[PDB]
């Protein structure tokens, strides 16, 4: 063999030995070692204790603060929320997977895994979206001034749940499905069998056009254009240079939570992506593991280059954990 194909599973090892068992019943020790599997689960322990406070601390700051009810603070704070849902939904039954060596909640835990982190991402690249329009109709002005009302946030904010659950969501009935990859400690959308009853290969490129593609495609046309205004239409479009000192703090941390995505993020789909097309050219159970739990850190870092690069904000962030002030 190459892998074994189960009824609701792939592994990337050998059946020739006859070694392969089911990945919702008993140890995949046969895949790696067991000193191995032991660092999934550690490495998944500083996430989960890592994301928790960072996630919950911004999560709060904002409910609490109160000049803080901007476009920018809504977004990270809807990070703030979706980051949670990846740690207490997916990682906690993710992590207690990789030390059994395999899933032992059946595929109901597999579900949550897989589901609680393509929600994940989903509202993160979808919130770079709604973040880059932001700019895009804040810094280069378009026409005139229904300059974003609190309200605009909001159909923004739900925005990004909707789409991002329009990709998750399917697969969890049965447009597609939740399947064990790598080292089975992480599930993620069945790239694996060509599998009919759920019609894979188009659920599949499906998520690939409008929950990659296109989102990136919308997030790069605004990309560039965030450099036009930082000159000309600024040194002619008289806007006080005190605001071109905010305006273009803002515009350097999305361009920044958009380099952290790419760099995070695109590992993951190199191989998912290859899987797919390569179907059943062999390989091992650390070609789509690394990848996996790597850009797993989905669910900490926002947070974070938000407290590095937003001013205003980590001030107030002190101000909280200080008691009344610095
Ligand atoms: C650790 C396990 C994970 C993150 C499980 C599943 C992840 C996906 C199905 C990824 C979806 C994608 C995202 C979130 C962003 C880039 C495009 C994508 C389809 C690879
Ligand atoms: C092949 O793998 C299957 C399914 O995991 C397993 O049931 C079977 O015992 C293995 N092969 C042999 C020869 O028994």
């Amino acid at each position: 063999m190459c892998g074994t194909e189960g009824p609701n599973f792939y592994v990337p090892f050998s059946n020739k030995t006859g070694v392969v068992r089911s990945p919702f019943e008993a140890p995949q020790y046969y895949l790696a070692e067991p000193w191995q599997f032991s660092m999934l689960a550690a490495y998944m322990f500083l996430l989960i204790m890592l994301g928790f406070p960072i996630n919950f601390l911004t999560l709060y700051v904002t409910v609490q603060h109160k000049k803080l009810r901007t476009p920018l603070n809504y977004i990270l704070l809807n990070l703030a929320v979706a980051d949670l849902f990846m740690v207490f939904g997916g990682f906690t039954t993710t992590l207690y997977t990789s030390l059994h060596g395999y899933f032992v909640f059946g595929p109901t835990g597999c579900n949550l895994e897989g589901f609680f982190a393509t929600l994940g991402g989903e509202i993160a690249l979808w919130s770079l979206v709604v973040l880059a329009i932001e700019r895009y109709v804040v810094v280069c002005k378009p026409m005139s001034n229904f300059r974003f009302g609190e309200n605009h946030a909001i159909m923004g904010v739900a925005f990004t749940w909707v789409m991002a659950l329009a990709c998750a969501a399917p697969p969890l009935v049965g447009w597609s499905r939740y399947i064990p990859e790598g080292m089975q400690c992480s599930c993620g959308i069945d790239y694996y069998t060509p599998h009919e009853e759920t019609n894979n290969e188009s659920f599949v490129i499906y998520m690939f056009v409008v929950h990659f593609i296109i989102p990136l495609i919308v997030i790069f046309f605004c990309y560039g254009q965030l450099v036009f205004t930082v000159k000309e239409a600024a040194a002619q479009q008289q806007e006080s240079a005190t605001t071109q000192k905010a305006e273009k703090e803002v515009t350097r941390m999305v361009i920044i939570m958009v380099i952290a995505f790419l760099i995070c993020w695109l590992p993951y789909a190199g191989v998912a992506f290859y899987i797919f097309t390569h179907q059943g050219s062999c390989f091992g159970p650390i070609f789509m593991t690394i990848p996996a739990f790597f850009a797993k850190t989905s669910a900490v870092y926002n947070p974070v280059i938000y407290i590095m690069m937003n001013k205003q904000f980590r001030n107030c962030m002190v101000t909280t954990l200080c008691c009344g002030k610095n």
